[PDB]
């Protein structure tokens, strides 16, 4: 299927290094971010990839591309306003067209293996969860994903949705969460409890943490 890699994020908790860099671009170990998806991606068998984009966007466009070097077709999302996690991926859907897509949170590192998710899978959407890094956000039994409360898991950022969950969605900007959570009252979203290694980099100190995780 295709993938969309979230990356519009303005990072205001990594400056200054977000200040002429765009999160995605950060570098870890020597790459930026957002090329190690890309990279995995394409590994994974993945072709397409929309990518959503808004502080300091084009850069991120002028150092991708079309893609092609990642042995990739890669399309862009641009946002002149704050659209969220969900009002960015409706606006990006007509790219993506209606058969269920990888989402991949571009401010995450991981080494969690993307060609997973071509297995059969459940539901509006298929959630990858991880240890709280906390009083997480999700509980899982079984493949069954609920809301969280009292052994809860965290949402790593890494899923499978429907382009259906957004159906009757309207233009401009909300949350993704809130969404998913509508999905699981209905019993219509799964998910697996990854074990590996994750980081949400958002923070000098999360940067730090992937790059002695990459150290292995
Ligand atoms: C959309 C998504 O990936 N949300 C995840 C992302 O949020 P982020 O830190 O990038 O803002 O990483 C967090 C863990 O660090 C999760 O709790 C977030 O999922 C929760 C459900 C949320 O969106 O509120």
């Amino acid at each position: 299927m295709k993938a969309m890699i979230l990356a519009a994020g303005k990072g205001e908790r990594m400056r200054p290094l977000t200040l002429h860099t765009p999160k995605p671009l950060v570098p870890v170990a020597g790459q930026p971010l957002i090329e190690y998806h890309l990279r995995a991606l394409a590994a994974a068998g993945v072709t397409e990839v929309v990518i959503n984009h808004a502080w300091l966007g084009q850069q991120i466009e002028d150092h991708l591309g079309d893609g092609s070097r990642f042995g990739l077709s890669i399309r862009y999302s641009p946002e002149g306003e704050p659209l969220e996690t969900g009002g960015g991926i409706f606006k990006a859907l007509p790219l993506l067209g209606d058969a269920p897509f990888l989402l991949v949170n571009g401010d995450v590192w991981t080494d969690y293996d993307f060609a997973r998710l071509q297995a059969p899978l459940q539901g509006l959407a298929h959630l990858v969860l991880v240890d709280n890094p906390g009083r997480g956000d999700f509980r899982l039994v079984g493949e069954q994903v609920v809301d969280g409360d009292d052994g809860t898991l965290t949402f790593s950022g890494i899923s499978v949705l429907h382009p259906a969950l957004f159906e009757g969605c309207q233009a401009g900007a909300f949350k993704l969460a809130p969404l998913l959570r509508q999905a699981m009252a209905a019993g219509k979203v799964s998910g697996e409890h990854y074990r590996g290694h994750w980081v949400d980099v958002g923070t000098l100190e999360r940067l730090a943490e992937a790059e002695s995780l990459i150290g292995e």
